[PDB]
């Protein structure tokens, strides 16, 4: 369900988000690029917080309030920050 994205930094992304809620495999079985990990899994502001600034340390990235504002679900983050890479 989509390939145009950064498969590399999908890896990151997911690796960082299994890893930062600590998912099972229950979890990991119903996870989707299309599903807001952070409404579905309901996350809390804590959790958000150490996701955006887990994948903003690791690639360099520069996020900012607004920007996260419209990154809620998996290919959108991914997408966002793939648009700041070069790696189709």
């Amino acid at each position: 369900p989509g390939s145009m994205v950064s498969e590399e930094i999908k890896a990151q992304v997911m690796e960082s988000v299994i890893g930062c809620l600590k998912l099972n495999d229950e979890q990991k079985q119903i996870l989707s690029g299309t599903t807001n990990l952070a409404k579905d899994f309901n996350l809390d502001s804590l959790d958000f917080v150490d996701l955006i600034m887990s994948l903003e340390e690791r690639f360099s990235l520069e996020i900012s309030d607004e920007d996260a504002q419209k990154l809620e679900t998996v290919d959108d983050i991914c997408r966002y920050i793939a648009s700041k890479s070069s790696d189709a």
